[PDB]
C-alpha cells in the first residue's frame, strides 16, 4: 500500500499527506491505509476546485494551519459571511459558502450525518463522495455540473480497482472509523 500510494498520487499530495500523519505522530510507511486516505481526499479537493470556472473556488485544505486560517478570517472579512469553528476545505465565491469535502470508505448517509454533526457550522455545505460512485449533498445541492462530479467519482473509482487488483481495497475499505 505505502507503494500503491506513492505511485498514483502526485508528489505534492504524499508530501502534505506525511506531514499531517507525522504532525499527529503516525507514520504513514506503518498505517498505510490511513496514508491512502489522506492523499486520496486531498485529490477529490484539489479536484473540485478545478470543476468550476476559473477563479470559482479557493482551497482550503492542504495548507498549514496559519495559512489555511488567514484565508479564512479573510474571507468572511471581506464576504461578511460566518466564520466556522473549524477549517473547512474550500470557499465557493458564486454561492458564498465554505465547503466541508468527505470521502468515506463506509456508505454517504452515515459520513454525511457524522459530518453535520461534528462541524455543526448550518452555514458550511458539505459534499460527501464513496468510491463506488454515490454523492450526497446539502440539500441536494452538488455544487458542481455532472461532468465534474462524474469526473471525481470516475477517479475514487479507479483507485479503488488499483488498490483491489493488489489485493489491498478490502483492508483499506474496512479501515475507517465512526
Ligand atoms: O481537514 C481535515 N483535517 C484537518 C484537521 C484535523 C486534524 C486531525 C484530526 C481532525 C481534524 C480533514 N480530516 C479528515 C480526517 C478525519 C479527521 C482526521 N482526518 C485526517 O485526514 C487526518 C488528519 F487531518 C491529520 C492526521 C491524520 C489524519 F488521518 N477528513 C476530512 O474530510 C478533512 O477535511
Ligand atoms: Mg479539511
Ligand atoms: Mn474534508
Amino acid at each position: 500500500m505505502e507503494d500503491f500510494v506513492r505511485q498514483c498520487f502526485n508528489p505534492m499530495i504524499v508530501e502534505l499527506a506525511e506531514k499531517a500523519m507525522k504532525e499527529y505522530g503516525e507514520d504513514p510507511k506503518i498505517e498505510t491505509n490511513k496514508f491512502a486516505a489522506i492523499c486520496t481526499h486531498l485529490e477529490v479537493c484539489f479536484m473540485y476546485s478545478d470543476g468550476g470556472s476559473k477563479h470559482r473556488f479557493e482551497i482550503i485544505e492542504g495548507r498549514d494551519r496559519i495559512m489555511a486560517w488567514t484565508v479564512v478570517n479573510s474571507i468572511c472579512n471581506t464576504t461578511g459571511v460566518e466564520k466556522p469553528k473549524f477549517l473547512p476545505d474550500l470557499y465557493d465565491y458564486k454561492e458564498n459558502r465554505f465547503i466541508e469535502i468527505g470521502v468515506t470508505r463506509r456508505e454517504v448517509h452515515i459520513y454525511y450525518l457524522e459530518k453535520a454533526n461534528k462541524i455543526k457550522s448550518e452555514k458550511t455545505h458539505i459534499h460527501i463522495f464513496s468510491f463506488t460512485g454515490e454523492e450526497m449533498a446539502t440539500k441536494a445541492d452538488y455544487t458542481l455540473d455532472e461532468e465534474s462530479r462524474a469526473r471525481i467519482k470516475t477517479r475514487l473509482f479507479t483507485i479503488r480497482q488499483e488498490m483491489a487488483s493488489r489485493s489491498l481495497w478490502d483492508s483499506f475499505r474496512q479501515s475507517e472509523r465512526a
